[PDB]
């Protein structure tokens, strides 16, 4: 959906190198210190 992953984050760009490896995902958003792709 939104897909929460293990990678932690302060800002949403922190998530790009992780989320972009998921089919159809790019940056995601940072929420509760986790990447929501």
């Amino acid at each position: 959906g939104s897909v929460v992953i293990g990678q932690r984050c302060y800002r949403s760009p922190d998530c790009y190198s992780a989320c972009k490896k998921l089919v159809g995902k790019a940056t995601g958003k940072c929420t509760n210190g986790r990447c929501d792709c």
